[PDB]
């Protein structure tokens, strides 16, 4: 089934085993926990001990949010991606099935280099991840004002089908997330023909500013705005996504509430919106 | 976690509908249930009704045994590969992460071109599946019986990773069975050496026969024979294989009791067989 | 090692013929015919003939300029491609090793869009040509008229270079030309540091203008202008290049004397220049 | 078109000057060459001595025996492999344009371990030299008397063919010898129906044996003996064959006549041979 996924930014909380308490509390079996926390833990205890805190708790880690840098120099970038393999399978062993990472929709860099470089480091990743049959979903980025630099990177779903191509590693497909999808001025249509395998992971969210207005940094709770959340999941699910959603709600300010009430209210609310969805 | 897994064999049971009724009944979550069934199904009543048949259920499906025949002739081959990938999806979406197939312990046939054509389509499956973060896993076939055709192919793990390299696709594994394992004289080391994602899907069950004599198709319910099958788990769980355990009983007659009870037996005793395996 | 090649800009003569026999009477081995005139002469007189042509006045193709279209719509783009083959293996029986292309240093199209597509064809186009053991050599543009379109391309070796990891082919390389080495304002190095299976193809020609001045339709006979030629082959050489170089002189107005003077002419320069160059 | 080839069978010239100035001197082009006298040459003298050399007499290189041991412990012949393209470009610059090895008939390693292991080690081979525009000709062999090992390999032309698939590398062909295709009794059209660019590099040569019983150590001049070599040459030629056609005459007993008399009528005969297969 498609399943709310407890995501850091809707809680007030940076400790790993609270995190996972919150998690386990209010009804989540799906959780995203960026992969610095895990490592932390796995160098504090040891590899098992990490996987008994998810089994102790009925929890399975979402994703993994690709842990290297794809703009590093070379030496370290090749450094990193040696290590990926090992990180990946840890996270595997505690649920995840994608790596994910985002794209920056302008820079300031030479398009023919920039662009260049960066297909042939996602595909290295995407090779080192063959084996273990997991996909790379990549971010596209929809709102305006990260649009300002010099040059156009990738703004829409329709851009990062083109850099598909440009990557050419059979395993990469999209991170759909509401807020980019609706900045993007996307119809339900555009995610339902994509093919399931496409639909890597899925973020919700919300705003109450029009597509040109929206920032990235200052989002909503899932229905506490003006996106269409409803045709957002059913196209998700026509395209035949079943797996987490998890509420990304970057802010920068408190959000409203606890952090328990915010994860149970979200949790409902999202329940709610994948059963009109399917409907 | 590790977990048991129902197999058709082990349940005196035709009929799609009751097979799952059972699943759920005797308290299991992951079923093996042949490609056929389903497709028989999909026909009837479309693709949608078949996912709503797992999901009332809380039912997952543990795995997609491979929907061609690697030895036909190239014009039918090509065209059941073309239809993989849709056979394929629609098995992702009721759980499946796996494709499996077995190998003949021995052959008629020339050995350049039997294992050449063989490598090439196992490849070409392999290939089509990379874009679904799917494994092969190759089921190696240990009894003795099944050698005495004119040349050797595989009869063990060590063949089995021969003849990965001939193969050369990065998401190909195996599907491990204790009465191979047993029978080709394996050690619990021989599974723990193995990498987690080489471990694609694992067959459980017994026999009072030596390595030697022991027949492929008069199997008997785990634990009511002489394999030692808690190394058997142990090796599998130090690997890093977490998911579902399939008591795949083939048998010529009869097996003792009725489904239900047979069922309910052998989930007992695996979840018992996997903590001590755990320890 | 390295020697002359006739290039068409060279001479008044249209007629393949009597093209062939001008290469002949100036002493040249290495012609560079444009393919349309060897699809024509194919028609008329057959595979066998164009060959028989070819090999009685100990003449042999330089090149293959890549006979499609890679801005194309994608129907007609695939329908060149799948043509190519048999195209080139025409081609590699009457000498030509390579297949070359030239990219554009400023562009309107979207960056991610034209970029992407642009890698993944030729990228196609490279994989087509493998089992031939032939090579693409892309020839990037230096002149700075060229360079004031929407959005910027490829304009230097450093970029070419980069544009190769988009690709990610083994068999792709550089059509290095010295009117681009020079508006470049590359050096000597740049060239002697690339492994020689990269330099795919080599073009001559002069200037008098500056680096910055230079005009890509308006070039001149090579020792007749400003550019260090001698470093330019020097270069080649020590990076290990060891077919022809071709004198591709585009203009909009007539060279003054003859066809069969300068032809003649430009082999003696070129000798000798590749003497100097050779130490 | 076909040209001839000196192969060193035919000389007693055990000094590669002596060998070069032969060939020159009996009026070929293409001169075969054990890759270790270039190795050596290339060590007293240097890699500008070797290419000066050979161009001096007119000289092409007709290939380069690939010069590691396929059967070897896994890191020699990784260490060889890492060797092979700095060989392969120096062999490059001298014309060749393939790279050759021969496959047993028979072996007594068991199949599953033997054929995978040498297809994905040949597929590494055809990897490292598709950046360099060469391809690999596997020499199948057909006598009898090598037969009689534990299991078979490739005897066959429609052998070697199944055995591309495992290797699974595009730039993957055949070194046909005629005393090969005659026995194993083959026709003129098995030839004929190969795609060019399958078609290496060719050996040619003679018995006056039956198919079954002439011996791959013991063979004579070609135009001594019963094999069809004017079917032969039109198989290929209609193919699409165009460089050098060796003389392998492979003999425990010296040859006849002199070292020059030898390979001047070689020469000779096999440019009538050549004018008959050609129409």
């Amino acid at each position: 089934a498609m399943e709310p996924c407890l995501h850091p930014t809707l809680v007030d909380e940076t400790s790993l085993v609270l995190y996972l308490d919150l998690a386990r509390e209010t009804g989540y079996r799906y959780v995203d926990v960026p992969f610095h926390w895990l490592e932390a833990e796995a160098e504090r205890h040891g590899d098992a001990a990490v996987e008994a805190m998810f089994q102790r708790r009925g929890l399975v880690l979402a994703n993994l949010g690709l842990p290297l840098n794809l703009y590093d120099s070379e030496p370290v970038f090749l450094r990193e991606l040696s290590l990926l393999p090992d990180r990946a399978r840890l996270c595997a062993r505690l649920g995840a099935r994608s790596v994910t990472a985002f794209l920056w929709p302008s820079m300031d860099e030479e398009p023919v280099r920039y662009i260049s470089q960066l297909a042939r480091r996602i595909r290295q990743v995407a090779v080192e991840l063959l084996p273990l049959g997991m996909r790379v979903g990549l971010e596209y980025v929809g709102p305006h004002h990260l649009r300002h630099r010099r040059y156009p990177f990738v703004q829409s779903l329709a851009d990062l089908k083109t850099f598909w191509e440009a990557i050419g590693a059979p395993n990469v497909g999209a991170l759909v997330d509401s807020y980019h999808w609706y900045t993007a001025g996307e119809h339900e249509d555009d995610l339902a023909q994509l093919p399931p395998e496409k639909v890597v992971y899925v973020h919700i969210n919300d705003t109450r500013d029009a597509p040109e207005d929206a920032h990235d940094g200052k989002r909503l709770l899932p229905g506490d705005g003006r996106i269409p959340l409803v045709p957002f999941l059913r196209g998700l699910y026509l395209a035949g996504y079943r797996g987490p959603v998890a509420a990304e709600v970057l802010h920068e300010t408190p959000l409203d509430g606890t952090g328990e009430s915010r994860a149970r209210l979200v949790r409902e609310r999202l329940e709610k919106l994948i059963a009109l969805a399917k409907g």
